[PDB]
DNA sequence: GGTGGCGTCTTCA
DNA sequence: TGAAGACGCCACC
């Protein structure tokens, strides 16, 4: 169908936003992304990459310490007003 | 061949 | 300057 209206960041956000601890593993975001925006079963590949990129780039997205293969991702809590900010948009 | 972390490159404002 | 994202690389299993 049409894309989500959504920049990838923020549908990061909801993804995490959403969990039960507020971290997730990559595998479990893109789970989020598929159940919620359909958009994704079908779209082209690359779009697994492009998540991964702003989880890495954007300081918005902290990389989590394994307990005890993926590692966890979680949000910079001093960025969730702006990204609430614009979610409401 | 799949996965995950991170990189390159272009477009746009 | 830099947000934004399409697309690439490569260590690792």
């Amino acid at each position: 169908m049409p894309k989500p209206i959504y920049s990838y960041s923020i549908l990061i956000f909801m993804a995490l936003k959403n969990s039960k601890t507020g971290s997730l593993p990559v595998s479990e975001i893109y789970n989020f992304m598929t159940e919620h925006f359909p958009y994704f079963k079908t779209a082209p590949d690359g779009w697994k990459n492009s998540v991964r990129h702003n989880l890495s780039l954007n300081k918005c997205f902290e990389k989590v310490e394994n307990k005890s293969k993926g590692c966890l991702w979680a949000l910079n809590p001093a960025k969730i007003d702006k990204m609430q900010e614009e979610l409401q948009k």
